[PDB]
């Protein structure tokens, strides 16, 4: 039986949700719609509810809506956000215009927990191990975040973490330089770069690359990692592209031990492996988990990978109505987790 729904205005938008979700409180806007904290009267737990913004307005919005719902329905890991529920106030495909997604709230994001504090080495080990374990899983399904930052990390009172907003792509401080140089031949280690920026900041209490704009962001990144070496310059196919980066003023690579003074030598070594300018030489999520830095947390028998994920829809050029219908079927066939 279809639950009883109720209307409420929040941030100049109507929210129509089942009666099971009580006390909606706005927590901000997060990936193509706003998010409310709510109390789930069925479980007694606190949930995050997202109302997608104009999900079937255009073709881009309709495909993005399908992409997100398909991703959420597949993702089943401790350090990756999962779907608790998906609903629409619509009674038919014809009336179907709104999509709401329900996940765990955890408590807060990584920014409100760290709040620019210099964290202890063991605390950093726990936080980074969790992000990496989550990324290993996401990456094994051929899914990348491409915009990982502290605000996409939902964290518990016990510092248990879940990654949010992966597979869909604000601050540019955690962005891989290859994305900003628009190399468009990049791999899964764009996420590893972001992990490196986060880890350095948790260790030092300061943003590693706090650029003021697009130009300044690259300038700051190249000051630490250096201008591209001979090996990386040979890999640039377009001469216009090779002429652009080799005009950003030469910079030698800094020794990280002379930058992160007093830090655990194993933390310095892992940062060297995470913040390599050449994406082909940058460490993977799986390799990073096996690094000596995580010796206390690493368990090769409890670092699972994802089941095969069918994302052939990505190559398809369909009409709004076809993406809408495909999304509707995914809503009605949703099985809540145990
Ligand atoms: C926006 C500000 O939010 C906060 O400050 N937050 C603090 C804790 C917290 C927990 C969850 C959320 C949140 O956005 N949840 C969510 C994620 C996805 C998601 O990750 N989707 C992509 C495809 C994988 C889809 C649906 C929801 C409900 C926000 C949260």
């Amino acid at each position: 039986e279809r639950p009883t729904f109720y209307r409420q205005e929040l941030n100049k938008t109507i929210w129509e949700v089942p009666e099971r979700y009580q006390n909606l409180s706005p927590v901000g806007s997060g990936a193509y719609g706003s998010v409310c904290a709510a109390f789930d009267t069925k479980t007694g737990l606190r949930v995050a509810v997202k109302k997608l913004s104009r999900p079937f307005q255009s073709i881009i919005h309709a495909k993005r809506t399908y992409r997100e719902l398909r991703l959420l329905k597949h993702m089943k890991h401790e350090n990756v956000i999962g779907l608790l529920d998906v609903f629409t106030p619509a009674r038919s495909l014809e009336e179907f215009n709104d999509v709401y997604l329900v996940t765990h709230l955890m408590g807060a994001d990584l920014n409100n927990i760290v709040k620019c504090q210099k964290l202890t080495d063991d605390h950093v080990q726990f936080l980074i191990y969790q992000i990496l374990r989550g990324l290993k899983y996401i990456h094994s399904a051929d899914i990348i975040h491409r915009d990982l930052k502290p605000s996409n990390l939902a964290v518990n009172e016990d510092c248990e973490l879940k990654i949010l907003d992966f597979g869909l792509a604000a601050t540019r401080w955690y962005r891989a330089p290859e994305i900003m140089l628009n190399w468009m031949h990049y791999n899964q280690t764009v996420d590893i770069w972001s992990v490196g920026c986060i880890m350095a900041e948790l260790l030092t209490g300061r943003t590693l690359f706090p650029g003021t704009d697009h130009i300044d962001q690259l300038k700051l990144i190249l000051r630490l990692v250096g201008t591209p070496g001979a090996e990386l310059l040979k890999k640039i196919s377009s001469e216009s592209a090779r002429n652009y980066i080799q005009s950003l003023t030469q910079m030698p690579k800094m020794n990280f031990a002379n930058v992160f003074i007093g830090a655990n030598p194993l933390a310095v070594d892992l940062l060297e492996k995470m913040l390599v300018l050449d994406s082909d030489k940058r460490i993977t999520a799986a390799q990073a988990l096996a690094h000596a830095y995580f010796a206390q947390y690493h368990d090769p028998d409890d670092e699972p990978v994802a089941d095969p994920y069918d994302q052939s829809f990505e190559s398809r050029d369909l009409l709004i109505d076809e993406w809408k219908s495909l999304t509707y079927d995914e809503v009605i066939s949703f099985v809540p987790p145990p």
